[PDB]
Parts: structure tokens; C-alpha cells; sequence
């Protein structure tokens, strides 16, 4: 058979990626929306603790935490958006693992930002050293691009 399927996966605290997710799910066709959790935490508190400041896994951390999500295989899709925070250049590192999962798909990738209050050019440039070995057709905030990651 065929088809042409999307995914959606957006990290981020209930609310920030949510509202720039849900929408994309229903612009496309075939699209849809899934988590993106994380490792570790957990034991550690009331609640998690693996973000607590911005720059972690970047300078003084190199060790990052592990991602979680449901059984999904990324052969059963053909697009792939990704969503994500931005604020001293690259201050998170989910999709690191997710990226690294991805080596047999088939289909393309995008990653939207949400964040550029310090940090946009750079960024785009960023995300290309982080996942140089997929095949990325465009890297832009929000969804205004959407209409060629899809066509």
C-alpha cells in the first residue's frame, strides 16, 4: 500500500508547545501529535528536576537525560515535524536521543522553534550540527512554513 502519513512531536510544560502543536495536527492531512517526555527526575523531589536551568546538558554537563514516549516506528509516516524552546542558543537536548532513533526513516524532517527573545540565527545553525545525518528540508519558527514540509 501508500500513504503519506505527518507526526507532531512537541517538548515542552503544559501549555508552551501545546497551543503551537494542536493546530498543526489540523492543518494537514494525515498529521498527528504525540509526547515527548523524559528520563530521570522522578525519585528526585515532589516532582522532576531534569531543566531546572537553561544551560545543563551544554557547559559544564555533557551527559544528557534519556527521552520517553508510547510505541511508535517512524517507518509508518512519511513527514516529521519536531518542536522545542530556544534561549542561549541550544539550552535543551530532547530531541538528541530522538534524532538518533531515526537513522532508518524514511521521509522528511523539520524542527520548529517557539522561542527567539535572544537567540534565532543561531539556532538554525545549531540544530544542523545536532542532526547532520537526517534529511532536513527547512528549519523555522512556528508554523508558517508548514505548507512546503508537507507538498
Amino acid at each position: 500500500g501508500m500513504a503519506k502519513k505527518t507526526l507532531i512531536l512537541y517538548y515542552s510544560w503544559s501549555g508552551e508547545t501545546k497551543k503551537m502543536a494542536e493546530k498543526i495536527n489540523s492543518e494537514i492531512k494525515d498529521s498527528e501529535l504525540k509526547e515527548v517526555k523524559v528520563s530521570e527526575g522522578t525519585f528526585d523531589a515532589d516532582m522532576y528536576k531534569t531543566s531546572d536551568i537553561a544551560l545543563d546538558q551544554i557547559q559544564g554537563n555533557k551527559d544528557f537525560p534519556e527521552i520517553q514516549l508510547d510505541n511508535i516506528d517512524y517507518n509508518n509516516y512519511d513527514l516529521i515535524l519536531i518542536g522545542s524552546p530556544v534561549w542561549s542558543g541550544y539550552p535543551a537536548t530532547p530531541i538528541k536521543t530522538l534524532l538518533d532513533q531515526m537513522k532508518n526513516y524514511r521521509g522528511e524532517v523539520a524542527s520548529f522553534f517557539t522561542s527567539a527573545g535572544t537567540n534565532h540565527k543561531a539556532y538554525v545553525s545549531h540544530f544542523n550540527e545536532w542532526a547532520d545525518g537526517l534529511n532536513v528540508i527547512g528549519v523555522a519558527r512556528d508554523d508558517s512554513e508548514v505548507d512546503k514540509w508537507s507538498k
